[PDB]
């Protein structure tokens, strides 16, 4: 790599991983469109397995970049509008406060206060019809941003009910093939799980738990290679062949709502750039990000803008995740870390890598 990526990514992520005891880490930079690797650590403490660029990580609500362009290319394939009521794929939902809730208000966070997590003792599909049945908004649909697992979650299993196959089908087949993204998976099979990383919290070796909706909102795993390859997609959908998924890169990066300085995407959250480098580190606080805020709406939504900081943020109990890029540029960053720890310090870091290479 060129002599000014590794000197600044040796100075903030060696001193990162100092500092939040990260034991194996790997990071991509994304410098005039090219990824350039780097590793730290163990994959596997007790073992002494090395991170490697072949080394899967949990990428946790990162996997919500994924579910956005999935539906995004299902819009462009004419099989769902966001305008649809959630009823029309789910008409079992009768309960009169899904009246005007769409498949937008689900994708984006504001249907009203669906909760951060669907609720652990929802084992079959007859518990998840009666959460939603039961669940009652807190503000009318379209008013309030509360970011939701519960929300996206059902958004992405709705989005590929015209298709005819399974979230995992979908989004093998419409996403993860076609981009080339071989190593890759919401279920890693038993012959990669070799290179599949223990996650670290409070010592311990954990990997995420199954859960209701779990791969549309936080439950795929990826190697360092294939994420860098994702970033190059988003980056520059052009490059895409197949015309639905280009689209869907497109529609996942238009700006639906704002709220202070930053656009709510599909998946992606999206600011100007360049961008105050506080507002993203303060805004990836958990108490910020989580928190229910005022939305203002934009209609038509914005198309994908060149000139913006596009990123997302992710964890599970023992990872975590974070990934940004500027089109504009062709610069981008993917970090995955097999400990979590907290958002300001990935965003921090982050942008005191891609600022320097500008
Ligand atoms: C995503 O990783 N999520 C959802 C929520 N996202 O906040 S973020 O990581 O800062 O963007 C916080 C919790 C977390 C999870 O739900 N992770 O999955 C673990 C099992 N629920
Ligand atoms: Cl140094
Ligand atoms: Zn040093
Ligand atoms: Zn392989």
């Amino acid at each position: 790599a060129p002599q000014q990526i590794n000197d600044i990514v040796h100075r903030t992520i060696t001193p990162l991983i100092e500092q939040q005891k990260i034991p194996g880490m790997a990071v991509a930079v994304i410098y005039q469109g090219k990824p350039y690797y780097f590793t730290w650590g163990y994959a596997d403490i007790a073992k002494k397995q090395p991170v490697t660029q072949q080394t899967l990580f949990e990428l946790g609500s990162v996997s919500k970049t994924f579910t956005g362009v999935l539906g995004g290319d299902a819009i462009a394939r004419g099989e769902i509008k966001l305008s649809d009521p959630t009823t029309k794929y789910w008409p079992e939902l009768t309960a009169k406060q899904w009246n005007g809730i769409t498949l937008l208000h689900l994708a984006t966070y504001t249907a009203g206060g669906l909760p951060l997590q669907v609720p652990d003792e929802v084992k079959s599909s007859s518990d998840l019809l009666r959460f939603y049945q039961n669940w009652q908004p807190a503000w009318a649909p379209g008013t309030q941003r509360l970011y939701a697992n519960s929300s996206i979650g059902l958004f992405g299993a709705l989005a590929v009910k015209p298709s005819g196959l399974s979230f995992e089908q979908a989004m093998q087949t419409r996403v993860f093939q076609p981009l080339k993204l071989n190593h890759t998976w919401i279920n890693v099979p038993p012959a990669e799980e070799k290179n599949y990383a223990w996650g670290y919290r409070e010592g311990k070796a954990v990997h995420v738990s199954p859960g209701a909706l779990d791969a549309e909102a936080y439950g795929v795993k990826s190697t360092i290679e294939d994420m860098a390859r994702w970033v190059q997609s988003n980056l520059k959908p052009l490059d895409i062949n197949e015309k639905t998924l280009q689209q869907g890169i497109q529609l996942a990066q238009s700006r639906y709502w704002q709220t202070g300085d930053m656009y709510q995407g599909l998946g992606w959250e999206m600011l100007d750039w360049p961008v105050n480098p506080d507002s993203i580190i303060n805004g990836s606080d958990n108490k910020i990000a989580l928190a229910a805020r005022p939305v203002k709406a934009i209609t038509p939504p914005t198309p994908a803008v060149r000139a913006s900081w596009v990123h997302k943020t992710g964890a599970t109990g023992g990872f975590g995740s974070y990934v940004a890029f500027i089109p504009e540029k062709e610069l981008g960053i993917v970090m995955l870390a097999n400990k979590n720890y907290p958002n300001p310090a990935r965003v921090d870091a982050a942008w005191q890598i891609l600022n320097a290479l500008q």
